């Protein structure tokens, strides 16, 4: 059976289990069950399922070289699917809450969940909470007796926490760190001293890389009982690297991809994001370019957003991106090489993750 | 050492551990550490600590009748304190998110967290997320090797989920169930057919009783390794009953306690809450009283909120409250009696929980 139809079949199974359990144990009525079904479909479906399918792909690699009964192969593939949906629901939680936090309008060519007429922020914040709670309901039901439950829950917990810390890094990236104070309304940075590669790297590592690359790879190893087939430090280092590349590509597309293909109107410039474009521009700008950037960045005024996009264009950031990309290819190829020492199979799953990221 | 100074000492220990771990493992800077310290103090401290201290009290009861080394007594008391702070942080999460959801202005005589000038909703939603993530960081660090970790995490998970489901029950309690539809803006009920005791009971059981009474009692039993000293069905039934009484008292105070003593201006009437007052009023109103209620309920207009408060006053709901209270006393005394069959110690902790609720 093809990996994707297995994954989607498990979505239907996990949805039915969750909604049936709300009816049998949580006293839910049919109308609220329907609302939660529709919230689940709207918030969890419609992407590429890259994160969840990575768990499945890693598990498939190990199945091709490991002796098991047929029934055990089916159990491992089911477990990989459930663990993949745990990550897809964790993401769904963060996308719902982030869209509310950032006052976002669209995602994947549809209104943000909170903007649905019958939802509103009051409901959406709690729907987000429910989405993350469903990750734990899935785990405890499907993995109750599994030898990897402890390790999976502890990892999942740490990655969820890392993500929430990265969110804090991201929402505060345009503030001066010395001025952060719950008692005082936060002015935007005037110097942009904190728009550095190391500070950018810290945001992306916590907000994106742990849940998008580390967790899917390590969960594929845990459901496979294969974590001692790998050097965990190499897994962390290659996750780091690939996830950062993913986020740099995202940041470039925010500014330069047509809205019709992006699924939204990019607002990183108006939101004064610590973006790869802003850090890379400041890393090569002359004094006049820096001064014009400070005059225009972080403002809704379309004229000022256009002055920032023209500054980025004139600054030939395509060159910097090509150089960054070439350095990432060297380093990720080097880490895939080191991974082949303890597991060729796992090294090959990382190579697939990298291919799917590099030209998406 | 007095229970309360032990509990507060552990807050300082757990705060230091969390902030030190953010610095050693999550690359946090001093200014963001200070912001999170202040968010933790502002959102977790200043209440009565009833929920957390219940874990400590249940553990203290078992210590008085169970042979242990001194060091083991100290470990159980520490564990009860950490488990109590897990519930206090879980509550803090829900109070932050609920204040944002409901557009609340004050809590405990201070602005809601999201309303602090240097916070805003963008940050506060994520601060709420962090608060619940800290529950899991506490558990995994302090309880890593504990025999009760599995059972504690599974219970905690289910109670958190129940609470989020109850939130959904509460925010949708003024909608007609058949009209719930994410695609369609929700009108307020015109008939109030769903303002019934059974529907009220469902809201309160899920939103309040699991985290405020069931979880503290059962966590005190888990850290004590004493869960087979009790009939879990009796624990669920007495938690049910006491928690509902707590929420009925809350609802009455929303309408009738001066704001200076409430710590806020009650808005349940304007928010069209399915409150004990609204259900109890509709349970005894004549046709003209019901019609005037429908004309005025669920509107910001102070004149209309005053018409609802005068309707409640004229309706002598004090009588209904006295009758309800008398029925709760019978039933809770009956359940404390049944609990004494398997554990007198535990029965006595439930009696203390009830006394502290009954005349607060
Ligand atoms: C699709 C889905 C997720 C992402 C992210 C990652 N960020 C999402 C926002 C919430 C938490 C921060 C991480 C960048 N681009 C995306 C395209
Ligand atoms: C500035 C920097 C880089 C680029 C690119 C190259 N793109 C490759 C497609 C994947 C996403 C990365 C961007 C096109 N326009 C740019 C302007
Ligand atoms: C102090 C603290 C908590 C409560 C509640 C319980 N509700 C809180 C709001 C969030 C989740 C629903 C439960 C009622 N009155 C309170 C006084
Ligand atoms: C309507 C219903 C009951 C009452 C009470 C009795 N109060 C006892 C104090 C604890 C909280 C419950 C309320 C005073 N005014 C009321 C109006
Ligand atoms: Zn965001
Ligand atoms: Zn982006
Ligand atoms: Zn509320
Ligand atoms: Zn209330």
């Amino acid at each position: 059976m093809a990996s994707m139809e297995r994954f989607l079949s498990v979505y239907d199974e996990v949805q039915a289990f969750l909604l049936d359990q709300l009816q049998s144990k949580y006293e839910i009525d049919p109308n609220r069950a329907r609302y939660l079904r529709i919230m689940m479909d709207t918030t969890c479906l419609g992407g590429k399922y890259f994160r969840g399918m990575t768990v499945v792909n890693v598990a498939e690699g190990f199945l091709a070289v490991t002796q098991h009964d047929e029934a055990t192969k089916e159990r491992i593939l089911h477990d990989a699917c459930v663990g993949g949906w745990m990550i897809e629901f964790l993401q769904a939680h963060y996308l719902v809450e982030d869209d509310i936090m950032d006052g976002s309008v669209m995602r994947r060519g549809k209104p943000c969940w909170y903007r649905f007429p019958g939802v509103t922020t009051q409901c959406a914040i709690n729907d987000g909470i429910i989405l993350k709670s469903w990750t734990q309901i899935m785990a405890w039901h499907y993995f109750a007796d599994r030898p990897f439950l402890k390790d999976l829950l502890c990892l999942f917990q740490k990655v969820d926490y890392a993500t929430a810390v990265g969110q804090m890094y991201d929402v505060t990236s345009m503030c001066d760190s010395n001025k952060l104070d719950p008692e005082v309304a936060q002015p935007m940075t005037t110097d942009f001293a904190e728009f550095t590669p190391a500070i950018y790297k810290r945001i992306v590592k916590y907000k994106t890389t742990f849940y998008t690359y580390l967790l899917p790879l390590v969960m594929g190893l845990l459901v496979s009982e294969a974590a001692a087939s790998v050097e965990m430090n190499l897994v962390e280092r290659v996750a780091h690297l690939i996830g950062e590349y993913f986020q740099v590509q995202d940041d470039v597309m925010d500014c330069f991809t047509p809205p019709e293909q992006l699924g939204k109107v990019g607002t990183d410039i108006e939101d004064a994001k610590c973006s790869w474009l802003a850090v890379t521009f400041l890393g090569k700008a002359n004094a006049a370019q820096v001064a014009e950037f400070k005059a225009n960045y972080g403002e809704k005024d379309p004229a000022k957003v256009a002055v920032v996009k023209r500054l980025y264009s004139k600054a030939n950031l395509q060159a910097d991106f090509a150089a960054y990309e070439a350095e990432v290819v060297r380093e990720v190829e080097s880490l895939i090489e080191q991974l082949k020492v303890k597991s060729p199979t796992f090294a090959e799953s990382v190579a697939v993750v990298w291919e799917k990221t590099h030209k998406r």
